């Protein structure tokens, strides 16, 4: 039984937007639903808290908390199997029949200038935080901001707290400058859903020096199943995804690769990776390029070897 | 009788903080109150919209609308004499017995990332906009942010809107980088309350190169009545303020100088200038140093030669 850790899906965002017309148990419009987790044989799934950039700055904090309660009410205890991983020890002591679920924060927009709002979310079980989504915010510039500046003092204050609380600092949407400053400050670095710039040149992807630095830093790179970041022409199959894994391995990152699908946040899908239920198929295909020992590394063992401590 | 244009006071912030306790007509706590505007022979006073940095992000818009309402309800029409300058033509056509009052925005924090909220403020009469106060925000870094970055996409979009609406872009608290990028983007530039760094080396002040650039751009520099920005030692009298005026004149900016007191935002005052009712005393001292025609330039004519058109 090849169990799977996936670091990033947008199920919370989709449920929230759905206004009840979607049930987490079996909605077919959700790449990540309860049935599809079982079928994926998930060990752990990360659920991102993420608000539309058009949610007014003064409603952000309320809508975030709402997504959290959607998690607590809809996702948790589903079928008596979904278990809340609120701390890394909850993960290391999870049963074989239970599936772990954790919360992650995709941009700090919901917290304004307030570190107590962040502390609240951390007390709620948030185990990974990305300072930015695509845009400039109070902590740093995201990757689509042309200015591409690094961290503010507020940003550094945030990371200092993440370090203190054994929470991942997620660089996936971070500007190039922010990424580098973050590596300097953060103790536990992850890229929750990124691929390799050398294979697909989207600004969102990691260049070779950044990948080497991640490896050197002992950080995790979780490759994304989004075709816009997989191939330059934006149309991709499973083999295309594998070419990104190949690239990171050739840079020496065999032990630093995991999966970060970005399921439910995908406008278009990779052929054969249409939803979390297609996971074991993906692993079988992967298994023609990598030993089972290596695939298990990508699937869960690398991540489990990199828990904040 | 020489009339006075002053581009910047914090009466709205004080009024709001006073929680109804301060009457605009004559409160001693208000550096700019009605009786003192009369004594000053004010022609036009700028009223800044400014929130404590500690106001949570989700309440900023509300607190700002509060200040606009304070302006409309406590300031306008007082004595049948205070007249709303909502557009520049209201200023050039002010009836003889009237005193003009205009709104300005001291940092774009209250609008979140919503350009429409800015459009509302502009429609309500904001005629000058500083992108930042001291801190990083969604538009640019302020002068006290270590990162010291320039304009974001949002900041550039704001300036385009200000250009189109014939509104001043105010660089008084902008980071050095943001200052230079703003001179590039903004059609109508002002420093609503800033002095000369060569005289007083505070980081908020303008160095000779910046001043020469302001003059070249045909921008207005309004000298401040804050001791902290007036003398290196923080203790100042009227003659100390005049040194800044002299300095700018020497750089060739006699026609680009006006006044920006920052009254009501000053913990300790320039001796002799403790409130707006001392303004004529100020002009009397200027008159030792400059012809009457030159003093009228600083007091109002210069600003009146620089209205956005
Ligand atoms: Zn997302
Ligand atoms: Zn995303
Ligand atoms: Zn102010
Ligand atoms: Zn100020």
């Amino acid at each position: 039984a090849m169990r799977v850790i996936d670091t990033h899906c947008d199920a919370l965002y989709k449920l929230q937007a759905g206004k009840g017309k979607y049930t987490f148990q079996d909605a077919e419009e959700l790449d990540v639903n309860f049935e599809r987790l079982i079928e994926a044989k998930m060990l752990l799934q990360g659920f991102a808290i993420f608000l539309d950039e058009d949610i007014p700055v003064e409603h952000k904090w309320k809508k975030a908390v709402e997504q959290v309660n959607i998690f607590k009410q809809h996702v948790l205890h589903k079928g008596g199997i979904i278990h809340h991983v609120k701390k890394w020890c909850d993960l290391e002591n999870l049963p074989e029949d239970k599936i772990g679920a954790m919360l992650t924060l995709e941009g700090i927009e919901p917290i304004g200038r307030d570190l107590d709002k962040l502390t609240q979310l951390l007390d709620g079980g948030v185990l990974s935080v990305g300072l930015t989504w695509n845009n400039a915010n109070l902590a740093a510039d995201g990757i689509m901001e042309e200015r591409g500046a690094g961290l503010t003092r507020f940003g550094k204050d945030i990371i200092h707290l993440l370090n203190e609380r054994k929470v991942f600092t997620d660089v996936s949407h971070l500007s190039v400058k922010a990424f580098w400053e973050t590596l300097e400050q953060a103790e536990f670095v992850i890229a929750s859903h990124s691929s390799a710039k050398a294979i697909c040149a989207h600004p969102r992807n990691l260049d070779d020096e950044q990948i080497k630095a991640m490896i050197e830093h002992d950080a995790m790179i979780h490759v994304i199943f989004h075709p816009l970041f997989t191939t330059n022409d934006g149309v991709a199959d499973i083999e295309d995804v594998i070419r990104h894994i190949d690239h990171i391995c050739e840079l020496g990152g065999m032990k630093n690769i995991g999966f970060g699908s970005d399921f439910d946040g995908i406008p278009d899908h990779v052929k054969g990776l249409e939803h979390a239920g297609k996971y074991q198929n993906f692993l079988e295909t992967l298994g023609k390029h990598y030993t089972k020992e290596e695939v298990e590394g990508f699937a869960s063992r690398n991540f489990l070897n990199h828990l904040p401590k």
